[PDB]
């Protein structure tokens, strides 16, 4: 009685917090259509993770996704005799760029070794760059300046000429994702 079970998408990527749906189509005469999550459990509809069968189709909607929603889902149709067919879909879930507690301005006294703080996160880990504003926002090349392993900007023996606007830029190259925060750096003489 079951000709074919398929899901509209085979693979989908989404960020934590994003919502997505999938449609299972069971051509023929299914008696039941159920979904199983990556933990292997039969999905019982809730407010956040919803299943609805309508004719020979079943829709799974995942609202406000979290990392534990990631993995392979199965749609299993069953006919009246108890024979089953199934299809699968893969959900890949990542974390988009997120800046935390941005502080601006940040003040330093001339001569001290400054650390300009920037806190950005993502999965995979973000690639961070610091840039300096003039007419064009440009990448910094100066021997007193270095990005630290915690993504902050070290400025050795900070001078009044170092005062200005600094851009903390976060990138995830594999997605082409980019975001930034401009930080006013003040040097008290
Ligand atoms: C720091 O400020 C001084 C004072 O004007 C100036 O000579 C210069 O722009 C800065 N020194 C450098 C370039 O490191």
């Amino acid at each position: 009685a079951l000709l074919q079970v398929t899901i509209s998408l085979s693979k989908v990527e989404l960020s934590v917090g994003e919502s997505k749906f999938f449609t299972c189509t069971a051509i023929g005469e299914p008696e039941s259509i159920d979904w199983y999550n990556p933990q292997g459990e039969k999905i019982i509809s809730t407010q956040r993770v919803v299943v609805q069968k309508e004719g020979v189709r079943s829709r799974l909607t995942i609202y406000n996704a979290n990392i534990e929603d990631a993995g392979i889902y199965r749609c299993q149709a069953t006919d009246a005799k108890g024979q089953t067919q199934e299809a699968t879909v893969v959900l890949e879930i990542y974390q988009k760029l997120t800046f935390r507690e941005v502080v601006s301005p940040q003040e330093f006294k001339q001569g001290e070794d400054a650390e300009v703080v920037c806190r950005v996160s993502s999965s995979p880990a973000p690639a961070v760059s610091w840039l300096y504003h003039n007419e064009e926002v440009t990448t910094i090349s100066d021997n007193r300046f270095a990005m630290l392993a915690n993504n902050n900007l070290q400025i050795l023996n900070i001078n009044k000429s170092d005062e200005g606007i600094y851009r903390c830029e976060g990138r995830v190259e594999a997605r082409g994702e980019i975001d930034f925060r401009d930080i006013i750096v003040i040097v008290n003489v």
